[PDB]
């Protein structure tokens, strides 16, 4: 129940939801969760001074518009 | 249900099962997964050649020994 392994049950259920294939998502989702989390980083280190606003700010940032 | 969702989830899900408070959470958990997703960004650009050999190694580099 570590950290790391929430992280990948994540990382398991995007592959899963979204069918991807597994070597689709080797090249892939590294990255893409890397993104995300220098994202969530980024956006706590710069603006949000609160734990609820640090997670609504890293949807807004991943904004369907 | 996409990746910033899933996201989320995992760092909540750590947060709450290690009782962790919402002021040291947003100090230390931004950094903590930011490190978890290059570390495994970095060992598939490394070593790894397929997806279970991605998530194990993840797992063998976070290793209790």
């Amino acid at each position: 129940h570590d950290a790391v392994d929430e992280f990948i049950n994540a990382v398991e259920t995007y592959k899963e939801v979204e069918g991807i294939s597994d070597k689709d998502a080797l090249k892939g989702l590294p990255l893409l969760f890397k993104s995300i989390a220098v994202v969530w980083w980024k956006g706590v280190r710069r603006d949000a001074k609160t734990w609820s606003d640090a997670l609504q700010l890293l949807r807004d940032h991943f904004s369907p518009t």
